[PDB]
């Protein structure tokens, strides 16, 4: 008809559903009735989530929830980077970095800012000097202060609370889902109903009229938010929207994961996510308090579940026959359209990719940001739906492209998995970015090098991220940027810029507490 | 190796902007020569500009605003004032009456305030749609219209800047200024000669240019600044020019310079775009004079009809007024940069100056050329990535300008009716759909100098509202979000009130632009 949305039904009560309830509860507050339907499900182990800095500025801040309120309640730790281990060297799946050229085979994709120098990113000066043999230092150690302090498990804040670098969070998603469920029901008036969808009623325009639950209750709404996970009960099963499998870009479709106890008093806490290259995939390590989550993401085309269970358990010296394990088969890809008619998918009902760059929770609140930006009324103007679906489809495919490049540009050829990855095609948009990168250009350079989710959303994979991963793996431009041969003042003074980085490395290495000591003081 | 030698063909405004920008960007690492032939000079009919002329061009050169402004007799521009685009009638310089008021509206450089993450325009239309206001969009949401109605200065007499502004000037004077700067301070070689023959090698790149006196010039990079002739890019390199008169009917102009008593009438701090029967007429106020030109469509008026309509409006004698008559090419090259040849200026692209883009296109392109600067291998990714930046820069402006005519309510002449039968480009038609659905179009990331941000967000939500709501195209209904933000819609009363205060305080304390202009001399 027309008028404002009066009633919203969220189907699904995991992390996405309760993020959707809390974000919509706050954004529309007092002007819509929100109900969430969640059925009891077999519980899983807390295998860990790694996040991005704008989890605080785009989500919890929007809720009005200060970082310390949700941190203490969710037993969270700090993330300063992803550390990529053994992506360039042949061998078994092990937690120890092999040796490369006199050093450990690792590199960092950190959250630090890449400094500009005369309107040109430090990455271009680094490669100019490396190409001409004036340096042999790796890109991440040359252009960021973080690698040196992450090697020493430093805290990102000083013990007086001073923040010295940008950081994200490690936590158990189950605890955040519980925190938000309490927040949404107790403070935003979201109705929780424990029930299982049995039938979805569609009208002759193809919109959802009502959902009937197994107890016979009927829920009607103006807007239906599908947060039912991989099953996609609304968007795929009721609305019949196709899912785009994207196995021609991403071979990984499975995981085996668990949680491992950890003596933080004996070993400290690593302030980073580890992505550890394996024979047929890669393994995440997400440090938490007293434990770490870990999971082997692998490709069913190259390893059986038993082979993956054994490789994963042997690597951590666990018993394959008795270790409590989550065995998962992922749905990799996205719906053809995220929002159809009066049904909006949020979470893995919408899209999923392996967590190689910690996008799972980002995709939820980014989409929720896009839903409110494009919020309809009961007439459901099709431009709003089309302009949202465009944003979701670009957010995902860009991430898909970026992640594929982690495997496509690895030098490894030792197993059928790493060799097969080089036989897939990059998407046209990705290949153009590579052409630019090889031609010495920045890729999606940030407008500034200095909170604003719209800028972050469009430049989420920027020039710093592409250099960190591509140069980390050893793909570097064909030759230096031609604009540097005409800027001898710039290339002569940039020595001071790298020197400022080394000073920060040595000063922060000398004065920062261990992440363990700071975590200990925060309790 | 790196580029050693650059030859610029063409010494108008574009050529000398190219010489100064490249001379500055490459200084000490390339030899630049500019080839310019003696040509019949034209009247200075005036140029209107954008605020980043200072931050993207003169600041890059190291030339402070007061140095070039005073030496080029420039005046200040705060907005374009659109006159009589909603009312039938002859070409007259005075706003007809619409609905209890004059038929004008402003597209200003001011920033649209945000309110709880949402542009003030959305609240304005919500209240106007719900009948809680009848104020036009520009007077409700900007401080500028009130002080522009009173020809106020954008800076106080102590220099305090009160609003964003750009410049009106005679381009020939800025071109002279830049020729002196490039030759005297950047070492650019000036040669007065006429190109007679261009030699191409077997890959189709330019080898050398031979002049009428028999001199031969070679280079690594050739910059075509030869205007509508495209001697390098179109004639020598054979790159097709894409005519785009299926979006823009205007292809001609008759223009002049008219003396003006500033002591009796002050100086208008805005460009006027005055609707005509078969086009529109610009007015660019300068010191003691204004440039003016009737931009019209040859398919709807003869040159004589246009000369008469233009001369009568300004009470000029067609038989004794000095008039420039021009027929331009509307559109752009298929590619701006081909092989070792880069077009800058009207050799590259041209559109009527309805939104003062002419000089912008030059330094925007020069920025992109340096950003994509090649070496002698001419990496094709660099050329393709430059060509793509130029073609969206142009096509976007083309679409925005077409919408000034397409959404005019007028139906009184074949010209205004014909504009409504053209097609909008698919991208513009999507932008219109968003606008009707209550969305912002290309909202500024912030509401607070950075050309990369300015370049991609050049036609943003304020500009679309100023023009579309100016002409009377408004969304189908208020933004659905506002019905869910009752705190925001109740506190926005204050936001409008702050604008009204700023309006009344500046109207009473600002000097006339004339008074500020006189203090600057
Ligand atoms: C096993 C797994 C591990 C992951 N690990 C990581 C990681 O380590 N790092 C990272 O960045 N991202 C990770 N992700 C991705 C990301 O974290 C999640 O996709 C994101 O949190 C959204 O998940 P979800 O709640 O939408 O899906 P789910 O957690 O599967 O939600 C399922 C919910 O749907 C509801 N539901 C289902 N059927 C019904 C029904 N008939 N009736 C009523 N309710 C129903 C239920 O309430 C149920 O709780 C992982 C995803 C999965 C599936
Ligand atoms: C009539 C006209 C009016 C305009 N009005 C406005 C306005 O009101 N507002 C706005 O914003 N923009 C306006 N513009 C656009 C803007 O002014 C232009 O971008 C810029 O001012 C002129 O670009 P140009 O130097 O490349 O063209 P031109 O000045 O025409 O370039 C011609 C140069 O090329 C040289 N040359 C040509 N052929 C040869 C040859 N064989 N050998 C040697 N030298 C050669 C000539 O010697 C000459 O120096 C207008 C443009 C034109 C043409």
């Amino acid at each position: 008809m027309s008028g404002k949305i009066d009633k919203i039904l969220i189907v699904g009560g995991g992390t996405a559903g309760w993020m959707a309830a809390s974000y919509l509860g706050k954004a529309l507050q007092g002007t819509a009735d929100i109900t969430l339907l969640q059925a009891p499900d077999i519980p899983t182990l807390g295998v860990g989530e790694a996040t991005h800095p704008n989890l605080q500025t785009a989500f919890f801040d929007f809720l009005g929830i200060p970082e310390d309120e949700w941190m203490r309640e969710c037993n969270a730790s700090y993330k300063v980077a992803i550390k990529f281990i053994n992506w360039r060297t042949a061998g078994e799946g092990t937690s120890e970095a092999r040796e490369l050229d006199g050093g450990p085979d690792h590199f960092y994709h950190s959250f630090g800012l890449l400094k500009y120098h005369e309107q040109i990113p430090l990455s271009h000066y680094w490669f100019d000097r490396s190409y001409r043999g004036k340096t042999v230092e790796p890109f991440d150690y040359a252009c960021y202060k973080e690698p040196v302090i992450l090697d020493a498990n430093r805290s990102p804040r000083r013990l007086d609370g001073s923040k010295v670098t940008n950081y994200a969070w490690h936590f158990d998603a189950h605890l955040v889902a519980d925190f938000l469920r309490r927040f949404a029901t107790e403070k935003l008036g979201v109705r929780h109903v424990e029930d299982r969808v049995e039938h979805v009623q569609r009208d002759a325009n193809g919109n959802i009229e009502s959902v009937r639950t197994a107890t016979g209750r009927v829920f009607d709404a103006d807007l239906f938010v599908d947060c039912s996970g991989f099953r996609g009960l609304l968007i795929n099963k009721a609305m019949e929207e196709p899912f785009l499998d994207m196995s021609d870009h991403l071979l990984n479709d499975s995981a085996v994961a668990t949680q491992v106890p950890h003596d933080d008093d004996a070993n400290g806490v690593e302030p980073f996510t580890s992505a550890i290259a394996m024979k047929s995939g890669w393994t995440w390590k997400i440090p938490m308090l007293g434990r770490f989550g870990t999971g082997y993401v692998y490709s069913s085309r190259f390893a059986t579940e038993d082979e993956a269970v054994r490789e994963f358990c042997e690597m951590w010296h666990l018993d394959p026959e008795t270790q409590p394990l989550n065995r998962i088969r992922f749905r990799v890809g996205r719906n053809r359209r995220a929002w159809v008619g009066n049904c909006v998918s949020i979470g893995t009902s919408s899209c999923f990719v392996e967590p190689l760059e910690s996008t799972g929770i980002y995709f939820v609140y980014a989409a929720l940001y896009q839903l409110v930006k494009h919020f309809p009324d009961k007439s459901f103007n099709p431009v709003l739906t089309a302009r949202f679906n465009r944003e979701i489809e670009t957010m995902f495919d860009d991430t898909r492209d970026f992640i594929q490049a982690h495997f496509y540009f690895s030098p490894r050829t030792d197993t059928p998995f790493w060799r097969a990855n080089k036989e897939l095609r990059l998407a046209d948009g990705m290949q153009e970015k590579i052409d630019m990168y090889r031609a010495g250009m920045a890729i999606n350079a940030p407008a500034s090098d200095d909170g604003n989710f719209e800028e972050e959303f469009r430049n989420c994979w920027n020039n710093s991220s592409y250099y960190c991963v591509l140069a980390g793996l050893g793909l570097v431009p064909d030759a230096p940027s031609p604009r540097l041969a005409h800027m001898p003042r710039a290339t002569e003074s940039v020595d001071e810029v790298f020197g400022a980085v080394k000073d920060q490395q040595r000063n922060l290495l000398e004065t920062l507490p261990s992440l363990h000591e700071f975590l200990r003081q925060q309790h």
